[PDB]
């Protein structure tokens, strides 16, 4: 319906109003419109927001027709997009090539995307969320609007939005666990419980994937729209909310009785989140309810994890 010409199929505020209010610098404001307001899959207004989202985190504009096109000749000697897929650069995740609803056009897009950025961006080493992430984009956007969009993501300089490096990815994943263990330790207590010698940690590891390769697109779109102004810990609070809702769901749902997951909780977790029991707007609800998750105290933590 609404979206970019290389994806297929399958009073709410308006842009011009966001738009005004972060140019007053209303920025909590904008948070709570977008945490509040559900638009439409196939809303013409992300073409517009997401953009203006994702460009407020750098302090230089960058216009359309820039420095990506000329990266584009210098990385591959023409502008010409091969039909043939071409191979990615290393820090990428060859599991996790989340492709989402693009087509063969739009998924080559998003390889050329990702080698720029490797080769504008040497210090990435290891981003295996940095690929779906671009796939996302550009369900509602063209290539170089993708490019900026991740270019200001990944530039940021206070709020982190992609980890670039392992030991990044480690202290992640690690804080993640710690948030888990005072929010939702019933839920992995239960899990030790059905499933003895279970390593808590293996499961963790993959916290992302629940949310990037797990809950339907519905649900990871109206994530999106609040991740990009917020950052990261939009993802930390979902992660939480997948985890209690799973353990309640393991409670009373037949589906998910013990001889059921036992074998492979972690992949159980990504069967249940495809077909998660709510609708967008009440994950993001118990998303945001969640409170001691303040900047501060997720940074303490973090470097808590990093000095050990």
């Amino acid at each position: 319906e609404g979206f970019a010409p290389h994806v297929e199929t399958s009073a709410l505020r308006s842009y011009t109003e966001i738009q005004q209010l972060l140019q007053q610098g209303k920025k909590r404001d904008v948070k709570n419109i977008l945490r509040e307001n559900s638009w439409p899959i196939n809303s013409p207004i992300r073409a517009q927001l997401w953009p203006m989202l994702c460009g407020q985190h750098q302090t230089k504009q960058q216009m359309l027709d820039g420095f990506y096109w000329e990266m584009v000749h210098q990385v591959f000697g023409t502008t010409e997009l091969s039909e043939k897929p071409i191979m990615l650069p290393a820090f990428v995740d060859a599991t996790h090539c989340l492709p989402y609803h693009l087509t063969s056009t739009g998924r080559a897009v998003a390889d050329r995307i990702v080698n720029v950025l490797g080769y504008d961006c040497p210090d990435i080493t290891y981003s295996p969320v940095l690929y779906p992430i671009t796939s996302i984009l550009l369900h509602f956007m063209s290539e170089e609007e993708a490019y900026i969009c991740l270019a200001g993501l990944v530039g940021s300089k206070e709020k982190v939005f992609i980890n670039q490096t392992k030991l990044q990815h480690e202290v992640t994943w690690k804080t993640v666990m710690q948030i888990a263990k005072k929010h939702t330790k019933s839920a992995t207590s239960y899990f030790q419980r059905i499933c003895p010698g279970l390593k808590l940690e293996r499961i963790f590891m993959d916290w992302c994937w629940w949310i990037l390769a797990g809950l339907p697109f519905q649900h990871l779109v109206r994530i999106m729209d609040c991740y990009f102004h917020e950052g990261i810990k939009v993802l930390y609070r979902v992660a939480l909310v997948i985890l209690n809702l799973f353990h309640k769901e393991c409670q009373s749902n037949n589906e998910w009785s013990p001889d059921n997951i036992k074998n492979d909780i972690g992949n159980a977790l990504i069967k249940f989140c495809k077909k998660i029991p709510v609708s967008p707007a009440k994950l993001l609800h118990a998303a945001f309810s969640i409170r001691g998750l303040s900047t501060q105290y997720i940074s303490r933590i973090f470097i808590k994890t990093e000095m050990l």
